[PDB]
């Protein structure tokens, strides 16, 4: 009766003893220099739904942006704050430099009865 994610409405499996990569989504999110962090999070969030138990309707995953950027940074992405050119513009965070190697982003959520589900989403740099 476990909580679970879907990605574009496909049920994502658990990591199992036999298949420890059972929760790696069959997708790739591409990213490149100048991509807005908000746009990458939006792409992931549109695709991912969490289910707090086996029969529950899907709910939006809310991805913490600080956690997300720290995952990017640990995996060789450098991040820039693009500064506003005057007081009427807003700063935003964007991909600065990309690594050569793919990596997974980890997303977890806690459902009913403090049961946690985790999925891994592959990130593909374009150079």
């Amino acid at each position: 009766n476990k909580p679970y994610f879907t990605y574009n409405n496909e049920i994502i499996g658990e990591a199992t003893q036999s298949n420890p990569l059972g929760n790696v989504v069959r997708t790739t999110i591409s990213f490149k220099s100048d991509d807005k962090v908000s746009d990458l999070i939006s792409t992931i969030s549109k695709a991912v739904q969490f289910h707090k138990n086996n029969s529950a309707s899907g709910e939006n995953v809310t991805i913490n942006e600080n956690d997300f950027i720290n995952q990017l940074k640990a995996n060789g992405v450098t991040v820039k704050t693009v500064q506003p050119s005057n007081k009427n513009e807003k700063a935003y965070e964007a991909i600065d430099k990309v690594p050569s190697t793919s990596f997974n982003i980890t997303l977890s959520a806690t459902g009913d009865n403090n049961q946690t589900a985790t999925i891994q989403i592959p990130m593909v740099p374009q150079g």
